[PDB]
């Protein structure tokens, strides 16, 4: 894990990207990435509430609460976040990327998309759950009991198939 | 330890890899995961941004590893409207492999002792076929090859010498030196 | 800790600024990568004058050994090796890679050329690989070759440089 | 941690950690167990102080219970290749390799302080591992004068030699309690 | 976590880590166990200081259990070498190897704060074992002016002396609650 | 080391000769392994005599819940009047266990703690099972789920005397009558 | 420790030894090559003492290794003998491939079991796999493959009445009739 | 993994054994699991046992194996060969590697497989020596299957298993059953 | 686990073959090993002092020491000893393989052989001098041919072995 | 494993029998639990007569020192000659051992390799042991407390025949006479 140096200034790589209003979601979402994600949307929204940010998603999923603490985060902001998969959106990561503004939710042509989910009691399990069940009808447009039916099946989604069900807007294998 | 050179632009101090970095060089060393497929897509992104036409020279030491990372990388170069030219240096295997093929038409190269597999070396099971497929179908594409002969190909355990890559379509140069 | 020399440089980013490219301990992928980078910085910084590369080194991956000796011939420079404690297996054969009449010993080295998850073909292939290697820069036959790597022994400085290894044995400069 | 001083130079204060700053009075140590990387340090001190000054002598303090043959024997060359005088120090204890690096000062420049303890004793396949010892043999006759039969008989016995030992049999030349 | 203080200089502001700061003030650390890494950057330390200022006193401060009793040693010759006044100071504890630095300071300068504990007992073949024990006994007997015979048995004591009964024992010279 | 026993002559482990006067412990944690082993004594049990009481002793903190309930149907299906003893404490499914017992045979000694609640797959199973445990504890207190459901939130044991007003268990015994 | 029990001239058996003789054969925790060597080596020595008499085999295991569970399977199918299978706790993956393949009439469960067939080398080798858990379930329940690989796609455990329903057992009891 | 004890009725009266030893009692042999120097040792020693209650008498060698160590697989092989027995082996759950070649090494006509079985012939010191080996392996695959060396190095390549029918066709072995006959 | 067998007496099935006077030395050679190995061959040097003792040998070899134990206990009792390799006989292993009676010693088709040899400097040395002249004697090469033959990191085919002096029969099934 | 062979029946392990033949074994490091052992087995053949000879067997890297005391004086306590032959090797107390035997009755095989160089307490405690080591050697082997500090200090073997010249052993065998 070295981080390369590049020159606009020297910046590290991940620190010339937040300047560019990209921020990255790779890897398994636990609370040290909601927070440091958290930070960025924030920093973001100050140096600009008008802006689009760039949330670039590859993620297996994680912490419920902390990816449901990144979604809260993308909906107090007023900014567009344009959405981007690259590599999978599994789990949170595929609630992350549904969340993004309408029209701007994207996915690259080999990605690969799961909205099924792979110490506390029965019942807060459950509500979680729900909680999930509710985010995902309010952004993928489909009701409670397909969103339900859907999530039960251990699968993965094509960036096409995504499309229909209404997590991501569009596939782009480059720019128009 | 990564040693530090001096460029003059006054005098500016960089580690090795930010120097290379500098001269549009991506180095995909070692196994892939999602760390490094996070740092080559953010090199290659930044290079795009310093000129969407200079080539990027991306070189492979790579035993493979984590196909959706793989993936991600593989779809980052055909994003990008840069040439890419492609290195085999020691060896490009499984995931690695995948990248070299996918470097710029005439510009894929391999040095003269490199190894090159196809092979991937031994979720459901459907899902696991479905990205199987998707490693066929980029082979094919970049290769010119018919699937059947993929697939056939990508169940032989072994390696083949830059020679062999060249004639299978996967690389279009073995180099000793510069011209 | 690495000591600093005074510009401040850490003292292996000094020898680097003197052409010098250490490659001692185990080779690996990362250590590959780090003296190919360095050997193509050299070659940007002149492509003409030497470069020295320390081998101190009981070998390692193939592959990685292999990515070096290509770089070493890929870039114009004359390249001098310099053998100290020891170069064994792909140590040996980088050592024996250096320009003709600049691969130096010094005189309590030791210098091997046996070797101490692939199928068998492909472990043979790459074998054959290095007794073509070993053959193009000692000038010994493929036969002589084989039999030499066969045998688990070290040769000493002199003996290396009867076998083609190396062209000087030195205590001191001239 | 290592502590950092302030010196001052020609160009302004700089700042280094102790063992630079003993580096820049041509100080290379030698402490702990000798291996590939303790080596390549080394080495690479030896050769900055040549091209700094090929005259002016570099001290080598050496604190250590020895470690891999090949390491050391890399330092020994080193140190026989560059010209310039080599002050070695015994601190502590010099053994096995460490001893040898001791003996192979300059004549007339191997120095214990008076506490140290030295061990010539060295506490593949066979062939390799006796040409190796043979080559140790030769090093210690050569820098002590003492005959190949005598330093193999000396070899084969477990013990320290107090640094007044140690000069009667040539691996050092004084014994210093302070400056003359 | 080490804590940077800012000094005023010839030059404006330089920020030092505390030990770093408390070494510009001529104060050596020992604390903790001795090995030959920590004799090292205390044997770096105190020439440094020396180079400074041959005649300035250094002040060394021992809160130690003890430990590699070469590495003690290398400490103690370098303390003799040099020929600058060594103010030790006891905090905590001074054992094993830790005492026999505290009684190596400079006479009259030997101190201990109030409730600081003070070990002399010792908490490879067994003739080198028994060399390097008789090697303490001699520096005991020197620094402390106590016989050979005292030593010896003293000692074999599993026990701690109070900064009083170390005073009395010539271990130290001054039992200190704050300065005159 | 189990001591070994002689009975009029035979030599037993002093488990076994517990086995033998219709004994079988549920002592430590409920795994699959000691569902195995409790479920194979019970049927050896019934075997021997399909009218006779068996002594089911109990202390454990529960486990595994599929385990448990594999128990607790092996209970329900021998034929045998059941007496559950807790001694030490019954938490979790260990009190499952015990409020299975024979209804007017389930026994505890004074000083054990009994516990309802379960201390904290997909989300909709795990549910399920709980659903099943509400079933189950609802059937043997004669409680309405209602008042269960209730019960086990609260994160507490209960003593035999406040087990017994529950319904959890009939007697509460310092020695034989 | 395995407590010992006795037979009637008296004979000590291990328990587990025991339920053998009553031609019980446990399939308890996970299916590895060792577990599967030692039920076939069970099947077959039942099979000698006579080839007509019914085999009981107990489930009670999350499943595991695909071979090793289609080794037991073949065995269940080669020997001639009626094999009753009980799903004690649960029967996951193998499992409850091992339930379904119960002699027809004679697959039973207890009342809250729980049953998933569903499934929590090369791409290629692995579908081959997946392709011959459909044909045998499709063939021992009844169903279309179609039908097969829509519900072993869905990460859910049925109640021991679904389990009935989709053809996996014959017979959900709470003790005997 | 407790083995379980069986009781068989004897001139003496009653005796027990653990279930492995009833089954060596049947002449059967138990080859589960890797295969390394003990496994080869076991196997080894129980072979030549039953070679001298009777030399006539066949022996069923079961084979639920991933392979292992190739040495230890052709001691095992030898041992086959070596004694004068028929020898019939049985293919459940997978014959891997070093597996397929002590199936295949079955008396001709003797050589089984239960339906649902999968069999690997592809395998997944000196370099010499590693190739040297794996001639041998080409060697003994060719004189069981009776197919070509050149058949038998192509087909070892390719990193896949056979059905029992495919394996049959190969020539690894002989029969396919579901139940007796 | 390991089989039971009836002959009643239950033996073990290892104690089974020690009774047809078969000595197993399979595996690491270690001083464990040579204490069991040597006290097998004396056991059965007092049943029979004449009878023929059968040793299996695949082995990578092991500790020097230990296999000189067994070497010289091989030695010292007066039996004939017929040596057997199967799967393979390194290191100490090959040198007890020589080591048996003239004539007597046996190899499988498939097993290899290495002579190859996969404390202070001198005292390793002097260890292997010894195997050297343990290898010329039984071997009946000379001294100069073994310490070649022992550098060469290889093994022998059974049929080398022969040809070598190692063994004498190459055997694919009784006569 | 240790093998089982019958004497004419009864069954004893290996090293059982040869303890019946006078035979006992210091193979392997010496420490409190090997001391022990042989302690006991020295003691017991005693009392099965205290004038038959009774061999040991040395393959022994040496160990605790204390522990090879502790045999030592056993074996001077005992009035038995005792036989001791070195195998393999015999280094540090195993040495010890080894000369401590019965005058006349010290043997090696040929190729068996002897060391008398040794390769928390404090050090005049350790130079205590050391002494008595050195004062030990010097009455079994002849030699004087100079010559035995002197030997002790070099670090290597003696062949069977140099530790014969020393006074260590009285007979270097091949076979029988
Ligand atoms: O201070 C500000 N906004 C101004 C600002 C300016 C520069 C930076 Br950097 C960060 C915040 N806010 C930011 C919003 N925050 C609430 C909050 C916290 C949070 F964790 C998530 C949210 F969506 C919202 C309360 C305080
Ligand atoms: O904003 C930019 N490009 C401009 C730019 C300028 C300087 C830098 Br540094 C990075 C990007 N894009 C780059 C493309 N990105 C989508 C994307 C994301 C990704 F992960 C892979 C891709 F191939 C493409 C969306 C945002
Ligand atoms: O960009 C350059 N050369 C110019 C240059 C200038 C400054 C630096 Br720093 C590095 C390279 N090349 C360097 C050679 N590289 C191919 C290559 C790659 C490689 F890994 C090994 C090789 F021997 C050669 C293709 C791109
Ligand atoms: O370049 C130089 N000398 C000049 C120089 C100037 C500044 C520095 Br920093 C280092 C060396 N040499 C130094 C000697 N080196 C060979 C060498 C290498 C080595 F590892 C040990 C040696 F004793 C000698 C070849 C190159
Ligand atoms: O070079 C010097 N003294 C001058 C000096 C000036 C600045 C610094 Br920083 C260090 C030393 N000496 C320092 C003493 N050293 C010998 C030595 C070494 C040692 F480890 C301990 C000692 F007590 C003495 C020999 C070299
Ligand atoms: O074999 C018998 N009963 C007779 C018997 C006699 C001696 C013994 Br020991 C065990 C059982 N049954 C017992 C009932 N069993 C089903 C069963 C299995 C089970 F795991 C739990 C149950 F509650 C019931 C089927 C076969
Ligand atoms: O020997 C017999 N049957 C007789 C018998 C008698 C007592 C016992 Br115990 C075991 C077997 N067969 C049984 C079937 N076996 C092949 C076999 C092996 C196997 F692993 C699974 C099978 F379904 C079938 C071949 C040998
Ligand atoms: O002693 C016998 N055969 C008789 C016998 C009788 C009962 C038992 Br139990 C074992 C062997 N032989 C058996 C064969 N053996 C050599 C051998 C050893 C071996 F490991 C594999 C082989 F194929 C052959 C030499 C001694
Ligand atoms: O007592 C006997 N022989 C008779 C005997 C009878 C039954 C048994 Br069991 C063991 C030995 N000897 C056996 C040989 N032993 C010396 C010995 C020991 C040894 F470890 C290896 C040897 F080659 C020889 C001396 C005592
Ligand atoms: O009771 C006896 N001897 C009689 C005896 C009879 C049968 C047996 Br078995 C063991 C001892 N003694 C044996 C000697 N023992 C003292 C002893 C103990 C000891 F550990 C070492 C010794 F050298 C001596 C005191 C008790
Ligand atoms: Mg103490
Ligand atoms: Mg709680
Ligand atoms: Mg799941
Ligand atoms: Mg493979």
């Amino acid at each position: 894990p070295l981080i390369p140096i590049v020159v606009e200034r020297a910046y590290d790589i991940y620190s010339r990207l937040l300047r560019e209003r990209i921020v990255c979601v790779m890897g398994p979402i636990d609370d040290s990435v909601a927070s440091l994600v958290i930070a960025q949307l924030l920093f973001l929204q100050s140096e600009s509430n008008k802006k689009p940010i760039h949330m670039y998603i590859n993620s297996p999923g994680g912490v419920v609460t902390a990816g449901l603490a990144i979604y809260d985060t993308m909906q107090y902001i007023l900014n567009p976040i344009c959405t981007w998969c690259v590599g999978q959106a599994a789990s949170m990561g595929s609630l992350l990327l549904a969340a993004g503004t309408p029209g701007m939710r994207h996915s690259l042509p080999n990605s690969r998309i799961m909205i099924h989910q792979p110490a506390i009691q029965a019942e807060e399990i459950m509500k979680l759950k729900k909680q999930l069940y509710n985010i995902y009808a309010k952004h993928t447009k489909q009701s409670l009991q397909v969103i339900e039916s859907a999530m039960e099946r251990d699968r993965y989604m094509s960036p096409m198939e995504a499309q229909e069900f209404g997590i991501l807007d569009k596939v782009l294998v480059h720019p128009p």
